[PDB]
């Protein structure tokens, strides 16, 4: 009968269309490369304001170098003119009654106990301890760069995927609206442009600058670079997006070393809190293949010959 | 008859179990996410004794910003107020008998060669050069800091699988069977706590922390994130290993800059040996998917398809 | 006929080769990892005259520690005993006639203006700016280190492939046609060295060392390891390439901070060009595995007995 040439004629249409369509979906006929291979380069530019002294690049951002993690400082705590000796630590943690509390089975680890209870002030006794005197007091208040809001991020990104040998960077000037020189990236209106405020990356992040400023924190510039090998060189576009990685706060000490005319050492002891940028370079790209075509052929191939004996038993048994 | 349906309905049945529990076992119906995107802060904590120095983080921690990788300084080499001028070599390789083996000809590379045959010493000659003098004589014995050994390294590691957009940290207060601030990493007894004890961390790569100060070396503190995320979120777990990758030693220089009231520079020349610790990250996700599902179904089916023919002309053969 | 079963065999035979040679060479049959887990130790040996100065490894080589991607400082720009202070800045584009253009409207970001517009020189006119004075004059030109060509750069890399657990160094003897402490890498005589001529990165990177030392730049040497897990461990080698990722210039700025004898602060403000190397490390490996091999083998299988078909009904029509 040809209406059963017609109810096949049917299915092969309407199945082949689903799987056609799916698998056209997912780009099953491509081989796909996760392998990003970036390059990152950074440069923070801006000036703040902190106690009453100028903080510029060379000031706050650290290390200087322009690498894929970086820290710009906006709040530290200064121990000026530190210099080995005998001192009674200043942690409350410390506290002691007698040189029977200080010995070396108390606290282990942490700093150098001498053996002795002394009086670090009136109102606290504390185990005496060699090493930097003064010892560092890090329970007070100090005040927070705000100019720091302002700086710009420029984030020049150079990949590659070497599975197909396909580099491109980041600095599009047709993609973006202004001149390279005065734009200013935001996700809507210039979302090609490699510079960034840091104020806005910290909005992009769901944070508040004051808190943040505060407390220090790790944010991520994210940088993704999906892209369909098959298609243009212009159609591989970087996506950048946002986040907070700590999810608290963030610091790291560092000292300025000093010598005396006569010899002796002594150092600056520096609790830096700041926010740290983290470039993290995603990306995956899809080229057609053979291989992978072949094999998604034979599957909805076979597929389709396997949904037609179905229908028939699921339309003709009843 | 009936028994050639039941002989093909047990050849379904076992070759279809052996099939399934195969492509089962190798989760064939998902999909895979290689490319983990991870975030790394570390922090060393501890204080040990070196001369008649007291080495804290800020003295013996180098980065300081607690990157992905890290340095415990053990022992260093100083040469202390070095200037820019001329002076004898101490190296042996710089031996000479005359001005005529110290022109650029000789040892391409290196030091600045004056062009002098001078006594750097009465037993020793060598060519004289221009730089930071007096020059460095690095094939002194110098002490190692013990306390190195009980410090401790916490890791905080976050990372996200693109692909799926799941991302998670490491800091699991359920996973960890003590408090978060003072469990201590085990590979059995507390292997989610993030804080590592450095002379557990040598241990678990099986070096001898007395020969690996001595001598420097590069260690790797490998997180793992294997993850079946058609499980729960809870199952995504990492996993904590260790490894030593120089497989000798690791040792760098830097300089301690000073000035003169006058004006003229000298530095203090540091050679660092230490411990680097390196946090690899690693990681692979497998969440169901239709198209490797299918490809696995059409794999499956037609494979039971020719082991019943070829097991029938075996069978049937014989 | 016996014909039609030699017309069918002389098609599986000729169809069933190309199948067979097509799947054979993409290695079809192999899963792959792509994550490759490395680790990179890095090196610099030379020195170089700058001014009336010798630079050492400590002086042009930033950071310190020998990761993968460190600066070898070329060309730089002092400005030496900066202290805190108003002073007016050199910049052009600061030019003003009145206080009434140096106010925070103007130029935001940048230096803190105090809103004074004051003479700089004679011959400009400019805003007054708190900060460290005198102010910057990056306009000038300097010298370049030409040593710096004929410096070292020496890799060791130890990768790991994590899904067959496969780790290996770049360090390989029976390789080198040289000595270790002697060779150098050539592409062609020497390629598996790991010691690298700074001259010769740059010119396997197509680039000029005179014009790149002069506005600094980024290089990158890439290590790939591309390896069939399949054969002897042998052959797992890695391949090195080299690249420029800039495509102008390269600089950063740090400074060194001196403190005076009555306890005020004063810095030299250092602007470095270099060229920075990044060492990118590609690698996939390739084992055999069954589940790859059975679903390349059922789309095989199929796939010739549908070209089979296809073939009849060509040739058998025509
Ligand atoms: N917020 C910002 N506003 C303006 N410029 C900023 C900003 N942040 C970083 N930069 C970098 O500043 C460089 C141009 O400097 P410019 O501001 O005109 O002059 P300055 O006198 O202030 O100092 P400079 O030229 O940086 O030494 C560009 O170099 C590069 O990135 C740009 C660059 N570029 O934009 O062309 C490409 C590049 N690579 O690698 O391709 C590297 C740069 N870099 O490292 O600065
Ligand atoms: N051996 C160690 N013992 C105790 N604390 C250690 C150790 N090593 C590192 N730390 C870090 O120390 C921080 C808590 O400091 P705590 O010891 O209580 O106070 P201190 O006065 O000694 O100095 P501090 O608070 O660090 O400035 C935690 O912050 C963090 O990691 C912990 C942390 N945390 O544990 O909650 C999360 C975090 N991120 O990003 O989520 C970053 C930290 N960090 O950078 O230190
Ligand atoms: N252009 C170069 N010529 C000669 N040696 C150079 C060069 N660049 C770097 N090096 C490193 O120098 C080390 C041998 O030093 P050597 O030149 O003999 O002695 P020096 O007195 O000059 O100073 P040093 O031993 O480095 O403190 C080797 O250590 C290592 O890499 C080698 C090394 N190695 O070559 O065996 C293995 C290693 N890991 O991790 O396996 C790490 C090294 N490293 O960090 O220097
Ligand atoms: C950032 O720039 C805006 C723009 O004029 C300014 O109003 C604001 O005060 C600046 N932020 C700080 C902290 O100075
Ligand atoms: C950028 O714009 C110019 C227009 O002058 C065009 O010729 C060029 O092809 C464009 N390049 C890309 C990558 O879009
Ligand atoms: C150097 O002088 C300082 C005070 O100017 C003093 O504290 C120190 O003890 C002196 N050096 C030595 C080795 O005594
Ligand atoms: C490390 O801690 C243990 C615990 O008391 C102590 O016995 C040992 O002396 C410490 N190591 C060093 C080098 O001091
Ligand atoms: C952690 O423990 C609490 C128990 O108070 C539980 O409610 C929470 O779901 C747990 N989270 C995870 C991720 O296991
Ligand atoms: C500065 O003084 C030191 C000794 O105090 C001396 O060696 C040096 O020559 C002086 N500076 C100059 C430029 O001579
Ligand atoms: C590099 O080495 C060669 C080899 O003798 C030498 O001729 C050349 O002058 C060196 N380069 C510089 C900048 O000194
Ligand atoms: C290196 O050479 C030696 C020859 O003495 C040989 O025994 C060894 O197997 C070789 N190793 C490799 C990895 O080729
Ligand atoms: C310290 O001395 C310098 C000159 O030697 C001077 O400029 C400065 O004002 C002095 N310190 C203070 C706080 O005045
Ligand atoms: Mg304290
Ligand atoms: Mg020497
Ligand atoms: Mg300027
Ligand atoms: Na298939």
């Amino acid at each position: 009968w040809t209406i059963g040439i017609i109810n096949r004629v049917v299915q092969l249409l309407i199945i082949s269309y689903f799987v056609g369509w799916v698998f056209l979906h997912e780009k099953a006929y491509q081989v796909r490369d996760t392998a990003i291979e970036s390059s990152v380069v950074t440069k923070v530019k801006g000036s703040g304001l902190y106690a009453n002294r100028v903080m510029d690049v060379s000031d706050y951002v650290t290390p200087p170098q322009g690498t894929s993690v970086f820290v710009i400082i906006t709040k530290m705590i200064v121990t000026e003119n530190q210099m080995q000796g005998f001192c009674p630590e200043s942690e409350e943690k410390y506290r002691c009654v007698s040189d029977s509390q200080c010995g070396p089975e108390r606290l282990p680890g942490g700093g150098i106990l001498t053996g002795r209870c002394v009086n670090y002030s009136s109102v606290l006794r504390t185990c005496e301890i060699q090493g930097w005197c003064p010892t560092e007091v890090d329970t007070v208040e100090t005040p927070i760069m705000m100019e720091a809001e302002n700086f710009t991020i420029f984030i020049k990104n150079s990949i590659r995927f070497p599975l197909f040998n396909f580099e491109k960077g980041n600095l599009l000037p047709n993609l973006t609206a202004r001149d390279m020189k005065t734009c200013r990236f935001h996700p809507d209106k210039d979302p090609f442009c490699p510079i960034l405020r840091v104020g806005d990356v910290v909005k992009f992040a769901g944070q508040d600058f004051a808190k943040l400023a505060r407390t220090g924190g790790v944010l991520g510039i994210k940088i993704g670079w999906v892209c369909d090998l098959d298609k243009a060189w212009d159609q591989c576009i970087p996506k950048y997006s946002f986040t907070r990685l700590d999810s608290p706060g963030y610091n790291f000490r560092f000292a300025k070393y000093y010598k005396m005319e006569n010899g002796s050492e002594y150092r600056t002891l520096l609790k830096a809190f700041g926010i740290r940028f983290d470039v993290l370079v995603y990306g995956n790209a899809g080229k057609f293949n053979i291989i992978p075509t072949i094999i998604s052929s034979v599957a909805a191939f076979t597929s389709v010959g396997v949904g037609t004996v179905l229908c028939d038993i699921i339309l003709l048994n009843f």
